[PDB]
């Protein structure tokens, strides 16, 4: 059979979760497992992340998947509910809801007795500048005041727009968050994503929300996972399916975008964009084979790529790493003009998934 | 429930398959349905493409899926088999194999009695300068003349590297192909992909192999599906989940976690009720933002990410790639209607 495989290392997941604990020692952890655990597979990741205090998801359906798999941890719906009829289900399954706008506020008050009797906190989202989701200052203060007076236990929640770099909007957001915290204390609070866990332990408060770092990929353009002491969780592999010796001046692939400047050995590998390996590169990309790095040559097709193996001993069937511990997913991303998060999330169903 | 939806228009599939019949009037059609029908879902495309003479796939698993869905059309494994132990299954399921290198030729000869007795053609792939898979000239002639001698029925097969453009390697590939066919005649022949179907009817021969055109996306960077008279098959949608007055901004329930592409080289757009609206700021994992200043919307309004009104090739061009890739790299999260 064609070999295209996605391996998920459970020990690395445990290790990176433990890194969160080391960096945010006095906070509960909301492990962000949305988008099928950032493409790593919930079935394969939840057990490894079972020491989490909570799991964070993008929608009710992701939360129902967690429950169906047998997991009883608190789950936070990080965008809240999209329709009122989700409220009874959320309450029954013990899913705490983010609220970010008036509509959800009205639905929550409507279901307040059952929601409160289930012991569920409400996460009240601040828009401090991103202008995506949330209540603005000062409206958020009245919302919180009202929820408290209605009998709710609240969590003040914000997300940083640019925690991954040095940016002036980070200070505007920190100060907006502390103003609201001060104004609404006593209150639980949560604002650290992976980047903020590394940079701002003073903002840990009661709950941190790591995502990308759990998966052993970097929240920072200028730091490797080795710099951060994280372990890559996913290895994405395929195999050599053809070998070809070509002469100077011969082209390779669709588009004939690559011309051989000397004679060379080419291997064809059984992966392409139909597996979720990215097509369009803005700098040279490499794969990892036999302890070496080999350049990807010419265009990536739906089902196949070509690599220059002139300098590397290979055979038919030789295993080729597209990313993992030897070719880092964030280096592949950078060559593709994007970020690791996206590569991890846009794999197709064609590769076989294997837990390790 | 969060709304993110993939719709597949069966009538559009049928229309486009008919465009193939119009442009390649006398050939059998191998509909290319690799990669889960270029992302469209084999369950929802094989029926619509049932009039296809054959289906083409990337691997044995994809062909097994076709049979599991109840389809008995001939299937061509377009890269052949990857391990020898695939051969008894290919034979049993009546999958024709490409052979492109010596290893596969050896495994085929080893299973000749059963393969021939099953009535299965062998598609012998020529490498004429694309430099991906294939036997070279003159080595391919030997392979073919041996297979004929063993009683196999052959198809001479080739793929164009640059059929989408004007390019001299197209002529080199053509002339090599014709030379090999002449030497090995009479012989069944196949070389046209979507671009080739549009451009070179003289090279249709016995089997044409439409892929992208079936789905109503363009094989040509410089031509729209309207120019080509193809109907978009996939509509990809989500809904407005929040509205903010800053401009009026709508937040939409799609992101790169759904397969909506993140990184753009120029301004992208969505369509709402047929009207283009700009995407603003960055695409996150679960959400995008759109400028609705000129456009009357509500919470819950359905937003077209691509389909008939925002063309997938336009989105792809803004993302620095081609439609094929976008169709292929959707996540499991959106509901397939």
């Amino acid at each position: 059979m064609r070999q295209a495989t996605v391996y998920i290392d459970r020990q690395a997941l445990q290790y990176n979760l433990n890194r969160v604990k080391q960096l945010a020692a006095n906070s509960k952890i909301v492990s962000m497992v949305k988008a099928n655990a950032y493409g790593h597979g919930v079935k394969d990741c939840l057990a490894a992340l079972n020491a989490s205090d909570a799991f964070g998801v993008a929608c009710l359906q992701e939360g129902l998947e967690i429950r169906e798999l047998g997991f009883e941890q608190p789950v936070t719906l990080i965008e809240g509910v999209f329709s009122e009829d989700e409220m009874p289900v959320a309450i029954e399954q013990k899913f705490e809801c983010v609220i970010h706008h008036q509509q959800q506020f009205e639905w929550l008050i409507k279901h307040k007795q059952a929601y409160i009797a289930q012991g569920l906190k409400v996460w009240v989202k601040l828009n401090s500048g991103m202008n995506r989701l949330g209540f603005k200052d000062p409206e958020i203060i009245e919302v919180i005041k009202t929820l408290k007076s209605e009998g709710f236990t609240c969590v003040l929640a914000m997300h940083f727009a640019n925690a991954d770099v040095d940016h002036p909007l980070n200070e505007q957001q920190k100060q907006q968050f502390l103003h609201i915290k001060e104004t609404c204390d006593p209150i639980l609070a949560s604002c650290c994503n992976s980047a903020a866990i590394f940079k701002w332990p003073e903002l840990n408060f009661d709950y941190v929300r790591p995502g990308i770092m759990l998966y052993g990929a970097s929240p920072f353009a200028d730091k490797t996972v080795h710099d951060l002491d994280l372990k890559p969780v996913m290895t994405f592999t395929a195999e050599i399916i053809a070998l070809n010796h070509i002469e100077a001046g011969e082209h390779v692939g669709y588009g004939s975008t690559f011309c051989a400047q000397q004679a060379m050995d080419i291997a064809i590998v059984s992966i392409g964009y139909g597996d979720g390996y990215p097509r369009a590169y803005v700098k040279q990309n490499f794969v990892a084979i036999d302890g070496k790095l080999c350049p990807v040559v010419g265009r990536v097709s739906m089902d196949m790529i070509a690599i220059d193996v002139t300098n590397t001993q290979v055979k038919l069937g030789t295993q080729v790493e597209l990313w993992g511990n030897h070719r880092l997913v964030d280096d592949v991303a950078e060559a593709n003009g994007t970020i690791g998060y996206e590569l991890l999330c846009r794999l197709s169903s064609r590769p076989v998934r294997q837990g390790t």
